[PDB]
């Protein structure tokens, strides 16, 4: 009766649509076997080089629990904890006859709706693994930039009843809405294949939202080293200019270059005046400290401008005079502001590793989002060569359009590739002492 991509089962549960007798085929019907033989190879690769690399991680952070469980490095622990957890899902399909355990039905139709009566739960098992690493791990990613955003302006650790709570309550969500469909090239079950609005609610909407917070602290925390930095520079850079102005006033032998000099001072005073400290990051535009910075500016202007006073007039002699005493002026308003700003390298990674994340984890919410974008076509393309193919009557029947092969390559080498990037955290000239030092057994 049946016909591909159509196959006989004579379980009720598993007929296609309303065809009698004939469920879907378990291997995807939108891919040759040499795209799954190809892609399957893909993933072996980076599944398995991640899940390497971040048990290396894992094994090194433990070498040293002592001074590896204080933050912020814990982090970087349980991200790659999640990592750990998500690249065993993946390697799950590789063990001889799993692929087709994971993804296939008692009858041979590909496994949907799943939880369902009378099938295995090796199908859910596997989206429970993977979808809670997911999750787990981006939700540890918040933690990872909000850590880091902090820093400037902590032992508090309330993350973990929010870090594995929201996964749990999403992964318990789909389940409930028996949900998790499966796939035979990516050799795992998901949320939503069939019915691509939970694949959104589940997994683009809560990664979308990961990252406008994650970001936010990621954004707001350069913009406060983009201020700190910035603003020592700003400082440092108007003291020298005013320092070499001050040499050119005595060194001068004219009315002209000391009032010239006098106005590069004054042009340099007023715009370092402008400017927050790297010592006043924290304070407030309207605070005692911040006033006092300010404030210390009006008077040395007001050196400066006694100083003009007497450059304009021809009082060389007198003006010159003024200068020197700038010298007292400038050490006592500029000298104490300027300069001291130590950042650490600790923080300085944190936020290499902070951004590296950040850029790979939007990669893979730009997979999903196309993935989702063109699948009702992909659904339209199928059911019409359902029912051509099923037509054969005795080149005409193909797919039409189909889902991008790179597009899942371009995925799986950012979700993984970031696994590999986290693990990299730990590849620092002091990690090795830790290895050698507890080498000792
Ligand atoms: C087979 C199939 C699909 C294979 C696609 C999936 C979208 C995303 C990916 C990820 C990508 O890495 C590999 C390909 C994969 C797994 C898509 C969902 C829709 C469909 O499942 C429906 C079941 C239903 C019974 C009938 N109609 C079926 C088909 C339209």
């Amino acid at each position: 009766q049946c016909e591909v991509p159509l196959v006989r089962t004579d379980n009720p549960k598993s007929w296609y649509e309303d065809v009698e007798g004939c469920g879907i085929q378990c291997q995807n019907p939108l891919f040759t076997e040499a795209e799954h033989q190809d892609m399957h190879s893909y993933i072996a690769a980076f599944g398995a080089v991640t899940g390497l690399c971040t048990l290396f991680t894992l094994a090194t952070f433990v070498a040293d629990w002592r001074n590896s469980n204080r933050y912020p490095a814990v982090i970087l622990f349980y991200v790659n904890a999640c990592f750990f957890v998500g690249s065993i899902g993946w390697l799950a399909q590789f063990m001889d006859g799993a692929r087709r355990e994971i993804v296939c039905r008692a009858d041979g139709t590909m496994r949907l709706g799943e939880p369902t009566s009378n099938e295995t739960l090796s199908c859910v098992i596997i989206f429970v693994i993977v979808y809670y690493a997911l999750m787990a791990g981006v939700v540890w990613f918040v933690v990872l930039t909000y850590a880091w955003h902090t820093s400037f302006k902590g032992k508090t650790s309330y993350f973990h009843l929010l870090t594995w709570s929201l996964p749990f309550v999403l992964t318990v969500a789909i389940l409930a809405v028996a949900q998790v469909d499966g796939d035979s090239v990516s050799g795992i079950c998901f949320v939503g294949y069939k019915n691509y609005r939970y694949r959104a609610g589940f997994v683009l909407a809560p990664i979308g939202l990961v990252l406008i917070v994650g970001g936010y602290f990621l954004i707001r925390g350069v913009m406060t080293l983009f201020s700190i930095k910035s603003n020592h520079a700003d400082l440092e850079d108007n003291w020298e200019t005013l320092n070499d102005n001050l040499k050119v006033i005595e060194k001068a032998d004219n009315a002209a270059q000391v009032k010239d000099a006098l106005t590069k001072m004054r042009a340099a005073a007023l715009d370092a005046q402008k400017a927050t400290p790297p010592k006043l990051e924290d304070k407030s535009p309207d605070s005692p400290e911040m006033k006092d910075f300010r404030h210390g500016f009006d008077i040395l202007v007001g050196q400066i401008d006694d100083a003009l006073k007497l450059a304009n007039e021809g009082k060389v002699k007198e003006a010159q005079a003024a200068a020197e005493q700038l010298k007292t002026t400038r050490n006592a308003y500029i000298q104490k502001y300027l300069a001291a700003s130590k950042i650490n390298e600790t923080m300085l990674r944190l936020g290499i590793f902070g951004f590296l994340a950040f850029g790979f984890v939007l990669i893979t919410f730009s997979c999903h989002f196309y993935d989702f974008f063109n699948q009702a076509e992909w659904e339209r393309s199928f059911r019409d060569y359902v029912l051509c193919q099923a037509n054969v009557t005795i080149p005409d029947c193909e797919i039409k359009n189909r889902p991008s092969l790179l597009v899942e390559k371009i995925n799986l080498f950012a979700m993984f590739g970031t696994g590999i990037a986290m693990s990299t955290w730990v590849w620092t000239k002091a990690t090795l002492l830790i290895w050698r030092r507890t080498w000792c057994r």
